[PDB]
């Protein structure tokens, strides 16, 4: 079970890596190195969390959560998905979604709602369940197909802007007036529409594309997405329009909608996308652009590498593919700063390699 998948993805590469032979034994170190550096038991509560890095004290944030769980069932650590996820469920809110932002002593923050919900992070930890169950069944310590039916309802309630069907950055705010391209998960969609029988994810996945839609008209035809925007595709007061920290993840969840699903909305945004970073190459890649194309940071970092060698798997040039593969094992970033780039790189590494099936196909 889980790495080495040995599946083939229906659309597209299924892998882009240069030598398939060593890939496992490299995704297997990488994961040691990951799980060492982030799981811990302090601040868990009798569990276990994935915490940030020393630039933030060690805290947790619900979308650590959701890459760790991600992680954890593709790497076939059962133990550790259960004793991460009881951790999750001691801090469902209200609404049954996780608290954004815990401190490293297991303190909800106050000055920053961290007791609301941050809608990426649950959308991960839905779809890790939906993996769990069909990798290692229900019937144990946890029913992880209950979970997932149960988080999947309310991240629908609560997430969901009712009748226009816009993804909501949170449980509490947000929706047509602001959204956040990098959260959308049209594969993850399609995944609760028939996991669950709710076709009203199909709904959710068109909307997310016709939102980027009218991105398009602002932004030169780079392929590039804003951090933030409204549902018209304008800037969201008070928030960052550019294409940085959050909005590099756009790459990486949209192509995964092409090799799951072919989906040629996918592919067109992707292949978009990838053309631009074609221009600098591989070691050209920074922090930091305008959604027109102007570089507007200079640093060369994980957080930014890997997910445009997930949007190069859509087929724009094979080529320069296997050169952002290369790219993506090559850079990693320093401790300090260890969590969230290197999380993105082993993410969108299990992706390129052929390791992140359809939970829903033959595994």
């Amino acid at each position: 079970a889980g790495v080495p998948f040995n599946t083939k993805y229906p659309y597209g590469p299924t892998s882009i890596a240069d030598n398939q032979s060593e890939v496992t034994a490299m995704l297997k170190a990488e994961w040691e190195d990951w799980k060492s550096k982030r799981i811990t038991s302090n601040g868990a509560g009798g569990y276990k969390r994935v915490q940030r890095d020393a630039s933030t004290n060690y805290d947790t944030v619900s979308e650590g959560m959701g890459y760790g769980l991600l992680l954890a069932v593709c790497f076939n650590e059962q133990a550790l998905f259960d004793d991460l996820y009881r951790y999750v469920k001691s801090h469902f809110n209200g609404n049954g979604l996780m608290h954004w932002h815990i401190d490293a002593n297991n303190n909800v923050t106050s000055h920053d709602g961290g007791d609301g919900a941050a809608t990426d992070a649950d959308e991960d930890i839905a779809l890790a369940l939906i993996f769990a169950d069909k990798q290692w069944g229900s019937s144990g310590a946890i029913n992880y197909g209950q979970e997932a039916r149960t988080l999947i309802n309310n991240l629908y309630n609560h997430c969901v802007e009712h009748g226009s069907y816009v993804l909501k950055p949170g449980d509490r705010w947000g929706g047509s007036s602001v959204t956040n391209p990098s959260y959308f998960a049209p594969a993850w969609y399609k995944v609760y529409a028939q996991y669950t029988g709710d076709t009203r994810w199909n709904q959710v996945a068109d909307k997310c594309y016709q939102i980027v839609e009218e991105v398009k008209k602002y932004n030169n035809g780079t392929g590039l997405v804003p951090d933030w925007c409204t549902a018209s595709g304008t800037p969201a007061s008070g928030q960052s329009y550019d294409y940085k920290y959050d909005a590099t993840r756009y790459g990486w969840r949209t192509a995964v909608d092409y090799s799951w699903f072919g989906d040629q909305r996918a592919k067109a945004n992707c292949d978009m996308l990838t053309k631009f970073f074609a221009r600098d190459g591989a070691k050209g890649i920074v922090d930091g652009y305008t959604i027109q194309g102007s570089k507007i940071s200079n640093n060369h970092n994980a957080s930014f590498i890997g997910p445009v060698a997930a949007a190069s798997m859509t087929g724009y040039d094979l080529n320069f593919a296997k050169e952002l593969y290369r790219e993506t094992v090559a850079v990693k970033d320093s401790e300090y700063y260890g969590y969230y780039g290197n999380s993105l790189r082993l993410l969108t590494l299990l992706y390129i390699t052929g390791n992140f099936p359809n939970p829903l196909s033959d595994l």
